[PDB]
């Protein structure tokens, strides 16, 4: 397989377990430090990144009756500048760029106590995929399902509504929705980390997943494997394969990579393109650090970059 050695340059260090690297409506950068504790509790945060200076701000540090939540990942919206955040403790957020936020569910639409969650993303209709591999959130006491397969999917509707539209997965981590040429959400991919699987579905409308498919293989036998993912304006999947020091990249078919992206380090995390550019922003574990590297080519558009009164 084929495999390429961009420079990776650093952006901004010492961010416990740096996760989540997202961009917003105004090209502000964000990251989220899961692993912030206080105490042994936890105590994670969303932080503000000055790309001119590295510099560091944390704008939320969100707690829900004194139960500190380990934010994992995120999306941005697009009809407001707000960030949805995946909680492993608290569920989904929708977080402010002044720092407030809010809890979307306690429980999903069958009265099910709501799942600790790690990544989301938004389909160009505006409905939120998202993995839960982490149990029911607080006050129950955590758990994650890298050993047993409960982790969970959700579809955080338009008109609001929390549905789990799967289970039984080992650790779901990272996610990611295809689009057809005209916008159109048709295939969900989700990463199961440990067992080396992305898994597919065939979107066949808002909370409605069918066709589960063992749709690629993440290489290696080390712990870890398929953790963020995106894809790039050609459709192809960049997977950040935690513990190989590797970020996979996948044809529009899946199967085996490509081609591998080899990182200066051992944990990439997650992963996130800068709008309008080729440079992909990376998370990685082994220093809690972020870098960023030039891909071949510009990022899909995530959905925060579409117009909902675009004409074309
Ligand atoms: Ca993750
Ligand atoms: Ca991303």
């Amino acid at each position: 397989i084929p495999v390429i050695e961009p420079l990776f340059t650093k952006v901004t260090e010492d961010i416990p377990g740096a996760e989540g690297p997202v961009f917003d409506k105004n090209g502000d950068f964000y990251i989220v430090a899961p692993e912030v504790e206080v105490n042994g509790k936890p105590a994670g945060e969303i932080l503000r990144i000055d790309l001119k200076t590295g510099k560091k701000t944390v704008i939320c540090k969100p707690e829900v009756n004194g139960y500190g939540g380990i934010p994992a990942g995120c999306q941005c919206d697009r009809d407001a500048n707000q960030l949805f955040v995946a909680d492993m403790r608290l569920g989904l957020l929708v977080v402010q760029t002044d720092g407030t936020f809010e809890e979307i569910a306690k429980k999903d639409s069958e009265g099910r106590r709501m799942q600790g969650c790690n990544d989301c993303a938004f389909d160009y209709e505006g409905n939120l995929w998202i993995t839960a591999p982490a149990g029911e959130v607080a006050p129950a006491d955590y758990t994650r399902s890298m050993q047993e397969k409960f982790g969970s999917i959700y579809c955080f509707t338009t008109d609001g509504q929390m549905i789990q539209v799967d289970t039984a997965f080992q650790f779901p981590n990272g996610i990611a929705v295809r689009h057809m040429n005209d916008g159109r959400p048709y295939q969900l991919i989700v990463a199961e980390t440990p067992t080396k699987k992305l898994w597919s579905y065939d979107i066949k409308g808002p909370a409605k997943i069918e066709n589960k498919k063992v749709w690629g293989h993440i290489p290696g036998t080390h712990e870890g494997g398929a953790d963020g993912m995106d894809f790039d304006e050609d459709n192809n999947l960049l997977v950040a394969n935690y513990g190989s020091s590797h970020i996979e990249v996948f044809g529009p078919d899946g199967g085996q990579p490509k081609m591998r992206i080899r990182c200066p380090f051992e944990k990439p995390s997650n992963l996130h393109f800068k709008p309008q550019t080729k440079t992909i922003f990376v998370t990685e574990h082994e220093n809690n650090a972020v870098w960023k590297f030039e891909w071949q080519r510009n990022g899909k558009k995530q959905y925060c970059e579409t117009l909902k009164f675009g004409i074309f």
